[PDB]
């Protein structure tokens, strides 16, 4: 019998908060239970740390400059994926699967082939944290997926949850200098990489996220207590969505279809979680935002106690071929992803990514400051057109990315070697990166570098 698939994706969800990754306890027990039956990938980099580019890319198995959906802007700034591009939904539908999608779309046409049902917001009251339509829509999504799974073959079902994206609304309610609303639970500690060591040693676009990113403008002058309350809220919205994941899985396993279902849990991108002073996602490529949870379990998938760290994976590219392989569906040769089904099955992985990549372009076209990330087996390299800025982090010895090695002459060979990987990427993927124009108004680079120095309203008000 062909397997069913349930893909659960949570917007902003991070490795740090998912207990299976070993950093934070107590926030994701239902996800951790799935992980404990299957396989989790340590190195799972998304193609862009932003929702619409990530999703347009994910469901088509392509990179953002190829879909040409490079920001969150709507039509005509970004155009829907052409109907001739194969997608996860087209491939599965054409192979006899019922393909259904619940929850957040934000796909710019890459969900073609799925039958989508729009969720309806179901409001509720939270006595300690701000909640908004992000959280209320998730209630509807959960109801929809529960109803579907409680009476389902073969099928592929996506449940696209918003949380912990309600962190964005939290930041708005706590913008600027403020005293935090008291909460009852423990107040988390700041991460080891909270502080930026040296602002002069990071790229211009990253130095001025306070100017270009509304949420960073709002948090720029936050104190340490303020950031700790941010982390608490992030954990709270994570717990909230984890309860919905539990409800969805209970529905799945309530009929005989469940045991024949492969479950995937992932995120479109992560969240700064105060690391590098960052809130949410914008411009930078640090692991908190680019390296997401990527968990599989189900029939034929052999349990692995240890996270898989010997492979570099790219969910944005790899999900489509992995699911097709598990379903016995031929993948178009042009798709650049690499099926992980052999690793999942305990069979020989004959092909793997030598490196993985992420992209930045713009958020809403106020500031266009393209960049690229290359994660090799050990080091992460970043480049930004603006100022020709570069980063180089030793991910083995400096997993917090505190120490930029790009200007250290001891690392000049390593730096060259990673520039060369970017060159290979640009060639093979037909990236127009090197020809792109920076549009970064000097008004958004007009104070001493770094967020504590930020003055004034930021790009969306000034430009
Ligand atoms: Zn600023």
């Amino acid at each position: 019998e062909k397997p069913n698939f349930l893909i659960i994706q949570c917007d902003h969800l991070t490795q740090r908060v998912v207990g299976a990754y070993g950093q934070t306890q107590g926030c994701t027990l239902p996800i951790d239970e799935v992980a404990s039956r299957g396989v989790i990938f340590s190195n799972a980099y998304v193609g862009c740390p932003l929702s619409q580019p990530s999703r347009a890319a994910l469901w088509s198995g392509m990179m953002p400059h190829q879909t040409n959906v490079r920001s969150n802007s709507s039509e005509p700034v970004n155009t829907r994926l052409p109907e001739n591009v194969p997608t996860l939904g087209s491939l599965f539908s054409e192979s006899g699967y019922e393909a259904v999608h619940f929850g957040k779309t934000h796909d710019m046409g890459s969900l073609r082939g799925f039958k989508h049902k729009e969720p309806v917001a179901k409001p509720f009251t939270d006595p300690e944290f701000p909640v908004n339509n992000d959280s209320f829509l998730d209630v509807g999504t959960c109801e929809d997926a529960v109803a579907y799974l409680s009476n389902p073959e073969p099928f592929i079902c996506i449940a696209d949850f918003q949380n912990p994206h309600n962190i964005c609304g939290f930041i708005g309610e706590n913008a600027g200098v403020h005293t935090d609303r008291p909460i009852s639970g423990p107040l988390p500690e700041l991460p080891d990489n909270f502080d930026v060591e040296d602002w002069s040693n990071i790229p211009t676009p990253v130095q001025y996220i306070c100017c270009s990113h509304r949420r960073m403008t709002q948090a720029a002058h936050w104190n340490e207590e303020n950031y700790r309350h941010y982390i608490a809220a992030f954990q709270h919205y994570t717990k909230m969505v984890s309860k919905q994941v539990d409800s969805v899985l209970k529905a799945l396993y309530s009929t005989p279809a469940g045991r024949n279902t492969i479950v995937v849990i992932m995120a479109d991108h992560g969240d700064g979680m105060a690391s590098h002073r960052m809130v949410t996602k914008h411009i930078s490529f640090y692991d908190e935002m680019t390296n997401v949870p990527f968990i599989f379990a189900g029939p034929g998938i052999k349990q692995q106690k240890k996270p898989v760290d010997h492979l570099l994976t790219q969910p944005t590219l790899d999900l489509l071929p992995t699911l097709c392989d598990l379903a016995g569906i031929a993948v178009p040769a042009e798709k650049a992803g690499i099926s992980l089904a052999p690793t999942l099955r305990g069979e020989k992985q004959k092909k793997s990514h030598p490196y993985v990549v992420s992209e930045w372009h713009s958020e809403y076209e106020y500031v266009t400051t393209p960049g690229r990330m290359v994660r090799g087996p050990r080091y992460k390299y970043t480049h930004y057109l603006e100022g020709n800025g570069e980063e180089l982090y030793d991910m083995k010895k400096d997993p917090g990315e505190r120490k930029n090695l790009a200007k250290d002459p001891k690392y000049s060979k390593i730096l060259a070697e990673h520039r060369a990987l970017l060159d290979d990427y640009i060639t093979r993927s037909k990236d127009d990166y090197r020809s792109l124009k920076v549009d970064a108004d000097p008004r958004c680079r007009n104070h001493t570098p770094g967020y504590p120095s930020h003055e004034g309203p930021g790009a969306r008000e000034i430009l």
